[PDB]
């Protein structure tokens, strides 16, 4: 999982709207892709940096860019969050989609599991059309992504093709 | 080269001011390191970037971190690029060190070394007082880093560390 | 295969990358080469000492010395091997070659073959950029070198030899 | 090592349970032995003929014949496989022994042993009782056999003997 | 004659239609070639399994497979036994080639002769179109083959080989 | 690399005329070829030789001769000692080939790559038409080669070559 | 003289405190014995290996393990410098014993004689109490053992063997 | 035998004088030492060059360099030369050493033996009183060096070690 | 090379009459020939040996039969000892074949070279006109034979063949 | 066996006198020896050559110089042959040693033994007083040696030697 | 070895001044050579009788004798030797050669080691201009020779000699 390869085929079911949704890395096909992880679902440091990006989607959206968030916890853990009010520490409303990574498969793939305590890195891939990674960044458990950057970035990969 | 394990080790001359010096990832035992790899010195693509951190450099020395860039050019033709004016496309007065590997190994060893035409790619490490890595972005040949974000990253992980 | 002659021709599979690579004496040639056989693959002896190089690694590619681990297994249980995290016993990332000697013609060649069970003692040969060994260990089955030392020798021969 | 004669004795460490234990062609003294040879462990093309007899394994016993596999690698290598999900290539639990030939010298000693290359070919014995072959298949490396059809051979055999 | 070599050389008469003919291994140049061997004619343990194949002997040839059976007898034997109605234990009308090898050399050649008696053993041959055996059975006298296996093994021979 | 075998293969990047062009062995099949290695571009010690050539370059033009230069360097950082005027230690106006040799591998072949600092010895070939090297000089590091003789030498081979 | 099997007998002439004294292997019965070798006596090169372990003498002793030194020189030469004090080269106070190997029949048993000029590789064998070799080390003749290591690994074959 | 590795060793009878001589590379022992390497005695191509040397002789000696001319004749062919008068192709009184390397042994360890005639290529060695060499030159057969590069080339390597 | 058996085969380039020529054994077919060897040209002691086949030679031819000399001198030496008048130590006008064995080939195949020194012994040869050896004498080097004596020979075993 | 190395050495019965008397190589110890070998006793051929050595033996005596004559044949058929008078084919009176080679040893040792009829080809060695061989004569069976030129010889070899 | 023949061949590395040097029997072809034997260095019987020597140096090479001490010693102790002041044991300055035979190859050759303890006799050889030994000594261990007695000798032989 390195900067010019193609992204390591995933498949699972994500929590697509209020539903379960089998999504594969072949649904992003000619769609710019961020692909990133998170540790674990009902933790108090993630969901500030999750909900982030369900509030800004709508401009990757239009920047020809999905953005789907993956964690090792079961696609009902997803739901369940999704369900907690962000009142009471919890997601709210979700406009990317949740993918369950149960098999810890995905993560292992992007290389980004921490075999010790089996949850996956602050990983974050931004995968072309053509399912080539042209960007990654990775960082320790306890600390967030700016969502304006990553979105810099993508438009940047596109300008630079164009 | 992942995030949570020592950095590999590096030695090497680099421009430390005007002149050449030793340095080893040693020499920042006890301090942040924001190590990063850039193509080629002389090359259009490249400045902006290397130039943006030696302005800001005063900002990482403040929060305790060193800033050391590296490429796979010798360090003469460091000193020719320092010593080409930014108005001609040059880099002028550096504030950060700049790293030579000539042997191409430093960039092997922090696995950011395309072999095929035999440069490293735009990666970054944020390495801290006892030598583990916190963060690493890759991004593709053409496009910058925000060194303000980089900067807002070090600060974060002293945060949680304190 | 004893101090002062040219090391014994080899060629077999390695475990390169994550990748099967053809790899022979010649391709060490103008380089320092640590060649070292440990008995099997799985054991619950070996992994700490193998493990300890492949961290080292950088450290020996500085100062422009290649590391190859060699024994008798496929190099299908190398990568087997590589694939088990560290957590369970295995190797995980590993930043050395894997040499495969299922013919046991390599441990045969450097005389350190048990020809009894089939497996390598646990040998290890310095070779000099001219295909010359200028030192060798050989330990009985459950006892581990140490990697600091292997290094602090090979920087001494080539001191001694400028 | 031919159709009428005693099978060549053999003795090596298998993984009998999911542990080691030392067998020998004696252990199978008035019971049927299907002793059959494959290449290596962690093979793309092995596992499903393999696994194909772990199943089908209690239908031998009824009739009152043994089946050990062997091949190769070391018996370390063997549980390794063992202890790889069948979901990720591996075998899983195993209702057969499989047995270690490290020294090469069982797979010799039945003639099936490829000396270029040092591993076995796809070579199937059936040992009645006394100890004397009625059956041998023998593939080239890449096809495997049919279970249902060496059971029914095991059965005959015992038909004709009453 | 083992698993991966060119099949020995073979020339006698056999019995092709109502007819004798003189056949070598050379007419099965490019050809897959089922080779078979039987004890004696007029043995009431045989006829069935000879029979079997030439049923069968047309799916043979669609995969572009000849089969030809082989025994010590000679080619007037053959006919003999061929002219016996199946119902009084002959064979009746032949859809396959019956060789005689009254020299007992080509049952010695592919090492399937019982010396002391002076017959050959149920030996079968599968050699691919470069007169290349990729499959040997050999049987004890009293037991049969299966012909559905042994076309299972063809055409996954020649799956393999495309 | 040794005087009446073949020149290796080489391609590569050359500053031609103030321009980037792909150059190799080929380009220069019929003519005669001075190819010489130099150890880095921005040295102190490397540019009166390398001038040397440039200026009498007509000469060995009008005796059918090219010359071409090469060192470890990029072809950028090859442009940018061009573009340095001669008076500040630059290169100027150049009426020979700058050759990059970035993967080391042109030095390597030649057998004048010092692996250890990873840069080429002051190595000289000189090459006929056919292929065939005629003439090697190579000095250590600090000393320059006289281009005089260089000339005499390669008039020499053709004086003698009828 | 290999790893595992009983290192060959030596008898011989030793400078055991300031006096003469014939040792042999079975003084060392139920000893560790750290049998070395080196080169010549009055050797520029030697001294400061061997004097390390007659400082660090007593730590083996403290382990039970006796320290002979042993080269191919008269045992006079031998005394002759441990009678120069160190001041001017030589040995001074000897706390191991110094083994003369006149008739280079030792080395020559131990397989570490070069037969050219006659003297010794810079050999070292640990040989347990039952006289059986666990280890062995060869260096070139310029360059020294690390004492330190080779009690860590005395000490190391001792845990394991209780 | 290349650039910064000491010259091999040789010994050999040379013509000193008017008279024979055994001389070898530690004679030369902190002195300079142009080695250089031609075909044969008495052929029409050679006469020139070795002259050319035996005039300027001097000039070295001055600069505290020895030159010693060898080919694979006998010395006594030397010495015939020697009194054959320059008019009629001799060589005359000659001020340099002539190596007789009748053994072809010299030119062999020099690497400029063709094996094929058994006669050496006009190969020249710079070696330096440490017995390194620093510089070499290689012509094909018939082509003659220049004594005067060759001098400031000596020169050139005591001005740049002082 | 021994007395019943062929001669080996032999080519290389002689002085014939004042000419080099190639020569082999084959230009000897059907004619006797007296191969014979010396150390080296220019020696005190052999030319007297030499002179006096020469006298003799037409002798020799007229009882059809060869006479050729060789030595492992090359045939620029041969020709300049033929130059020098017999007065001041040379051959003179020579009437036998001078043959070159500058590759010590010749003087090998019949075992009568000298490894240590190069040269050739005292060897000489009676070849019949069917290649076939009748006599060999072998001296010591400074002893010559009797031409006389020869001549005596050849006749003798003409005669015994009539 | 051959020229400056030690003759073989030789033991057996030979016809002294009138009497059989053992004699070795060491009896002629200070001695020059002519040891000349012969096909058999009473064959038409050979009588004449043998008794040229025995009429001359005095002057070989004179210089210091054994002859023993020798043959495959027992020491009782050379009794028998030296008692019939030369007037019958005989040898009559003779005044060298006849050695007998029954065991063919001897012939063997000097390598002129003919494996395939089991007896002698007509070789002659002179061996100094060191036992070293200075000249060797083999000729095929059928003709006789000049005893004349075999003391010219010896005679030739002592001058030299003083 | 023995009155009135050559005197074996010897080569070596001898202290010749207080430095190290290559000598060989050759080095003394004209001149008288008085080549003795002691058994080791630093023994308390040998140094009167080599100092003796050393002492009449000068007498000896006015009447054209060399004087070199040789035994089985490395030439580094025949440096500590000398550097040890006589007063304590020691040799002090020496102004014969003294030959180090490590190898025990020339005390080998001359005949005087004891293969026993591995050491030299005290024998001495005068050997003349030509290389023909006059005279030889040999005394047991503990007995020094006359250096007068010695002087004479040689003188005696010179003046025999004209």
């Amino acid at each position: 999982p390195a900067v010019t390869q193609h992204a390591p085929y995933f498949k699972g079911t994500a929590v697509v709207s209020g539903e379960f949704k089998e999504i594969s890395l072949d649904d992003f096909k000619g769609k710019y892709l961020v692909l990133f992880f998170y540790p674990l679902d009902f933790t108090f440091v993630c969901p500030t940096e999750i909900i982030a990006f369900s509030d800004k989607a709508s401009e990757f959206h239009d920047v020809n860019c999905e953005v789907v968030a993956v964690s090792v916890d079961s696609h009902f853990s997803h739901l369940a969050w999704i369900n907690t009010p962000r009142k009471n520490g919890g997601l709210g409303h979700m406009n990317i989609a949740l993918l369950s990574d149960l098999t810890k498969q995905i993560s292992r793939d992007y290389g980004v599991l921490l075999e010790g305590p089996g949850l996956a890195l602050r990983g974050l891939f931004i995968i072309d059309p053509n399912g080539v990674i042209k960007h990654l960044s990775v960082n320790d458990l306890p600390v967030g992504r700016s969502v304006e950057e990553t979105l810099r970035l993508v438009k940047a990969f596109q300008f630079v093709e164009a």
